[PDB]
């Protein structure tokens, strides 16, 4: 019940993020805390112990998963999905700077932003996760399982390394090295969104350097970023 | 493979309106025709024919790389094209908002907008892909792996149990407020006590989890109570019937 105390005496301001010591999507939220600026707490529940289903974390978020975060200079607001925390930085941004970081002023590309979050949250990290799940924890080896979900991740990569292609190709058509952005060519949390998640799929036998040579680059691009790499400590 | 439709229909968009490309067998696809309903935005849908390969025309995949439905057009933008059912409806509660000033099925204060998003990424990234795992394994593998299937139909109760558990807590809050019961049944919400995009969301896909053996209304009674008021909503018949 350590997190007790805590929802007692909570801070004034700044952000306290609940994650684990390995998740990709807490990893997700560091990294945009730290481009963003905004200083938070890193409490690591340790599931083996269950301190996801603690009634004190619950009532931070009904699904007992990380990652969560808690905005105290807004009341201690509780946002619970990785998605809609880095919706609600770059917004909380936006507001408090009139600069769109990460983000953008333009509705349009917000819905673009949004469609490749949206593709991240539900079409790239749950599909790895289950690769992940039955090539190492199911109770049981079922290679038509795995192969299932590898080539679901992998279809995804496709579809993100078609795009940067075609983003690299409008660049080059600049006749008269440099990196591409998934919207406004510009970093935005569509961008950030994958970069744990790339860190990660080598362990389902995936190499991006030698299958998704753009996926290559605009991956490096972003663990080149000092925010990034502050971040990326573990 | 035959896509001859699709290639023309890019060639001649309309000047405004909306096209919603779906499939009559995408629980997210309606969750779109929904809320395009439920906020007067008219719309014509086009049913791609993924027999027919339809989902693989140059000009359908350049307005939507991952080729999946729904896929929404606002051609009153230029033509933009909003490709996941979640960033679709975001787009249309602001743009709603924008044009009107009232936040319907959505919220102007930002702590409520990031509840609603909470629940909205939850549905689109935890609900309905463990639902799509359970039937993949039940009715479609290329095997019969009973884990597989245990696993999801397991992961679906749990995640309704999440939804059941909060919808509760909205019970007994708002009942102890008027008994200082009878509001045993009045209508409960997700999220600022009106329906957003976050109680809509589920409503597709609420209909589906019979197939893999879930009974909301003996299971999950919130659930049901919460789902069946949004299924009496006109703008909501007016879609599952379209």
């Amino acid at each position: 019940s350590r997190i007790t105390k805590f929802f007692q005496e909570q801070p004034l301001e700044g952000y306290t993020l609940f994650s684990h010591r390995s998740a990709p999507n807490g990893f997700k939220v560091a990294i945009v805390l730290s481009e963003l600026g905004f200083h938070y707490n890193t409490i690591f529940l340790d599931f083996n112990l269950g301190e996801h289903r603690a009634p004190e974390f619950v009532s931070v978020n009904p699904n007992a998963r990380v990652p969560a975060l808690i905005d105290h200079g807004m009341d201690n607001l509780s946002i619970w999905e990785s998605g809609a925390i880095l919706l609600h930085l770059v917004n909380k941004y936006y507001k408090e700077t009139g600069n769109p970081l990460l983000w953008s002023d333009d509705l349009a590309d917000q819905s673009q932003i949004n469609a490749w979050l949206f593709f991240q949250t539900s079409g790239h990290a749950p599909m790895i996760g289950q690769a992940l799940h039955f090539r190492y924890f199911h109770s049981q080896k079922i290679a038509s399982a795995v192969e299932r979900y590898t080539d679901e991740v992998r279809r995804v990569y496709g579809v993100v390394e078609m795009a940067l292609a075609e983003r690299r190709e409008a660049l080059v058509m600049e006749l008269d090295d440099y990196p591409v952005w998934l919207v406004g060519d510009k970093l935005t949390i569509a961008d950030l969104a994958f970069v744990p998640w790339n860190n990660v799929v080598d362990r389902i036998g995936i190499n991006i350097k030698i299958e998704f040579p753009e996926v290559y680059k605009w991956t490096k691009h972003m663990m080149r970023r000092p925010a990034v790499i502050k971040a990326l400590r573990g």
